[PDB]
């Protein structure tokens, strides 16, 4: 947010780590399109409704969250700050926001989960199905509340910034959960049968995939082109959200991510029908600023912007915000 | 207008007062969108009609106005010139244009109204309903002809220019009517029952709110996103105007504001169905130029541009201009 | 064309005469929109048709023309070259292109018509109906073949370039036909009854005005916003052309002008249904280059570009070009 | 690709040869539009499908190709490298990609075909029908597998770069097949009756021409505006592809070219329904880099980008990629 935040991160981080963070695949057409898609959306606000008890809280996966928002899974957070995932998870817990532990976290998932709060666990499918399901079991044993199964990474997209930078994981950053293979619908079934936790498919863009996700027993989906980091030229999730929300017809939670940069963007996502958004890169920008406090400031400012936007739009509740109409600009 | 006017104001005013005037909320997406929306509108002019008696006059709220236009409520006009509201109101009266006295005027509403002309009074709802209705009574006792109830400010939008400027009301600028709380439909009813003056709801953007405004007994609405100063990402009024005009079906006056910068823009608004426009920032630019004469020059030039545009479009009357067709460009 | 032409005119002409030529009214929104509208049009070419006898000729108002094009009426052509209208008319005659003599020509209409060729006469309605009809009679007596009645100038649009330039007709440039008032449909009838020449209404933009023009006995219309020089914000003629062509259903010739800068633009206009185009400013650019030869070079190059474009589009005739389909871009 | 490639060619080639290569006709509106049209296309990827045997191979004209792609006919390839067509054809053969020998090749078609691989032959119709059909016979005798009949060049478009450059074929570059006239549908029939090879009409943009091509016995069409080099203002092939694919209803192969710059662009073309693309200018950029190796590197990188894009989109086969949905952006 407040560009300075991104800029502040521009300066403190090595250019090639900032590139790892900011970049997309190919020509970054889908990265830029996420922003263009949000900027095209205008909200039609409602006036003169009772705002005496404006609340940004939602119930999701059986638990309350302070905002319609969770921290997106972003790998190797020690790349951005020495406290890495622990800093972010602490601030998320204190802000009442779920935090998604990555399969490729630079601190073990048991440690991040001990922080408390509302930890979710993002799963990459491993070449060994038994390693995959043991990771799922670890996450559940550790008290994670949802498995965020990433389904748009059969393999990683081609990041031209990382290729031009000759960038590689510095020696001091490890994959702490370890001491990969394309997921299919069969993999989704294996996870679903292995856990009672809600399974959330992250990276759904096609309407029929959203429908199939509900048929497959998913508790939610994240409508997402992976921040423009996977298929270059993939439609933005925000452009598919309304259609997907209609097709799912309440059958699972529908989250969206990609380019959420303000409370007004959260409002736009919710007016398009999203249950909640994920926020990725901005949380990592703040992480270069004071973990339990730099991230906490981001979340407080986002929390205030959401509350402001909702009230100006006449929405006492997130549910009311989902019933707002929108109009697409140019 | 004539940019020089804005520029002329650029130089004479402190940078932080010009920012108070020119800015919007958030990223100023709705501020810029008001202009983009007008620029997209093209008029289909009619030819060869009798123009022998081209008149820009309208009847609104029982009285004639010289142009389909009123001065928008803009608070603390002494911020822009030492004569402040008195300068503007005098020029408006002389131009035959209604002038909207602000709740937050830097000269008392009784004084501005003594200037004569066609004063309207803009109301902010106060935390105390009895203070609100006493303000309404004052305005009516003072001869104001309409209550412009601002309904899109449950609280003020977040103005990043003002936050970055650390801007605050200079010591010499006071709220002369005094020596706030979210309005609801119940507040609208309280005002309507308290006065025989037409009540005009300013800040309506949703079609169903426009319909409800007529149901609630409003004499008019102003289709408006508050000059991009309230919800950032709120649709421009100009983009909702045609739909709202159709839904109201003549049930109240439908004004529009936001980015009106010329007589051609007035024509566009009227061709989209508006009864009249409000003009805000341009009147304040002129106010740095000679009150009873700088504002008067703006209004004369606007008056001439409206007359020119109407005749070139084949419209002998504002009513004829409302029957013009339009085509949206890119 | 070949920008150099415009640039070449940029240098030779006084800045304030080039401004008189190049400018539009208001913010020049309609001036720029004429170009944006043509650039949005894409032609769907046809392949493999017989091109053995590609011809750019058309019949219009009973006579053959070499190209689907005439020189637009542009006043005071001695502003641009000492031979003024005589230079242009000679080159037009030699190119087989009709030439529109202006009411405000800087050489008498009898003299221009003596040049020969296919002279049309553009009429401004004069405050005195008898002066108007005597001008029509002069034109007819002089052998003009069509009266181009300009119907979009009840008065002249506000040209901000001319106002900022304080520009005025130099002393050596006269209105040679003399030694004005809004036209109405009654004026059109007066002209139609006064002459057997086809009457062509120039400046029609509304579909119902095009229909009424046919009802009124017009032999043609020019779909035109006057080169963006009259109502600022008037739709481009090119954007109304297809609709107008359909509504007229062959009932009169439908010309278009505004921003025609190449043979490809001529093809686009004809594919949208135009009978012919008018070309204005480019002819005057060339006029700063050698009358009977600078204009003649423009017309030869335009003639070649039209022939090229038509053949590449698979059109042996202008009629075939009118049956081409188009697709609008962004 | 990797701009450097184009830039690398920017430096090594004479400015006027690079212009011959890069330029289009007229204002290059159709050249630029080919790129804008691809950039507007977004793919809706599918998730969680079996990718165990992702293959980019297709069958076309009875033979397998490694990728849904062939080298476009580009004349006088010795303009770009001393080995010219032989370098490109060798790399194409090694990459399993068809190579289109030009009528105006700077090495004889018998020699290029001796290289082996999958040579196609592009035909310009000659003023002498017997010369045309003897060229067709030569190509067939030499083992070419398809006649690519160019149908959008009754004559060459007007290339303003070449006219401004006064550019002409250097003395050392010859038309090796020799030691022209507009084609019609009758010419197409003459070719079809003269050969058992599939006849592929290159330069089809109109739906009815695509239909007629199938009626005429074509084995394929290339939906193409000739890289923006023929009619300036011709619609991009990519913008007509979906409509043409639907109208042909499997009746012939439908190729597309124009602005294909990546594997993602190949995916977009195939998702719009194309059987295969042609790639022109990029192959010639690489040709300034090492024939049997510079072109080979381009084709390997394109091959990898296609495979990547297909898998990220959930497509195990090119056929699956054709069933992807797309969404048009702005
Ligand atoms: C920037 C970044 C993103 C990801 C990662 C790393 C980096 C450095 N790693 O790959 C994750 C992972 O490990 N698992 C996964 O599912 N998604 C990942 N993502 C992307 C994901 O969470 C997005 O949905 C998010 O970026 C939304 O957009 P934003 O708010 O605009 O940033
Ligand atoms: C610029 C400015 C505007 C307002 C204010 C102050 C400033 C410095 N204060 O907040 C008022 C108020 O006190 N009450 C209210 O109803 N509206 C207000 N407005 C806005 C309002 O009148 C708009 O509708 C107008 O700006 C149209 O757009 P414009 O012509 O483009 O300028
Ligand atoms: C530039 C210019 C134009 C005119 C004039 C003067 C100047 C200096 N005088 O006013 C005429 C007149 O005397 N009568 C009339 O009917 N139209 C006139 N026009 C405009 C008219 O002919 C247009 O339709 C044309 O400009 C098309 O556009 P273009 O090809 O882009 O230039
Ligand atoms: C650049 C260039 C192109 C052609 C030529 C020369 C040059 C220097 N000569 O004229 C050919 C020919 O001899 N025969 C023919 O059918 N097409 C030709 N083309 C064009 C053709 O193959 C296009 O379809 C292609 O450019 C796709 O676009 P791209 O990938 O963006 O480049
Ligand atoms: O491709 C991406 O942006 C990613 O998701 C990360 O690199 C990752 O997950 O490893
Ligand atoms: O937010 C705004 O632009 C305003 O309306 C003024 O600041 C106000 O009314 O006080
Ligand atoms: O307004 C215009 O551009 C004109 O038509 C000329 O100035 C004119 O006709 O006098
Ligand atoms: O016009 C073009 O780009 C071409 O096709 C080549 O110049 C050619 O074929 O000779």
């Amino acid at each position: 947010s407040l560009a300075d935040l991104e800029r502040a991160a521009r300066d403190v981080l090595p250019g090639e780590i900032f590139d790892f963070l900011a970049g997309g695949s190919g020509t970054e057409a889908s990265l830029v399109a996420n922003r263009t898609a949000l900027e095209r959306v205008f909200v039609i606000p409602r006036m003169l409704r009772d705002l005496t008890d404006v609340t940004t809280e939602i119930d999701i996966f059986g638990r309350r969250a302070a905002l319609p928002m969770a921290v997106a899974p972003v790998a190797y957070q020690r790349l951005f700050h020495p406290e890495g995932e622990l800093a972010v998870a602490r601030a998320a817990r204190d802000a009442g926001v779920p935090y998604t532990i990555c399969t490729l976290s630079s601190v073990s998932l048991e440690e991040i989960a001990a922080v408390g709060g509302r930890p979710w666990f993002q799963l990459f499918w491993l070449r060994d199905e038994k390693r995959s399901l043991d990771l799922v079991r670890r996450a559940e044993d550790a008290g994670c509340e949802a498995i965020v199964f990433t389904v748009d990474v059969p393999w990683m997209g081609r990041r031209l910034r990382d290729m031009r930078n000759g960038f590689a994981l510095p020696e001091w950053v490890t994959a702490a959960n370890f001491d990969f293979a394309p997921a299919t619908w069969e993999s989704v079934e294996a996870v679903r049968a292995h856990t009672d936790l809600p399974v959330v498919l992250k990276g759904i863009l096609a309407v029929e995939d959203a429908r199939r996700a509900v048929d497959a027993g998913a508790g939610g989906i994240v409508v997402s082109n992976h921040g423009g980091r996977q298929l270059d030229g993939a439609v933005p999730g925000i452009e598919m959200l309304g259609e997907i929300v209609a097709a799912v017809s309440g059958g699972c939670e529908v989250l969206v991510d990609g380019g959420i940069r303000s409370g007004g963007d959260v409002l736009k996502a919710t007016a398009l029908g999203a249950s909640a958004v994920l926020v990725g890169r901005p949380v990592m920008w703040a992480l270069a600023a004071a973990g339990q406090d730099g991230v906490r400031q981001l979340l407080e400012l986002l929390a205030e912007e959401v509350r402001d936007a909702m009230g100006l739009a006449g929405c006492e509740s997130v549910g009311a915000a989902r019933r707002l109409n929108t109009k697409l600009g140019v």
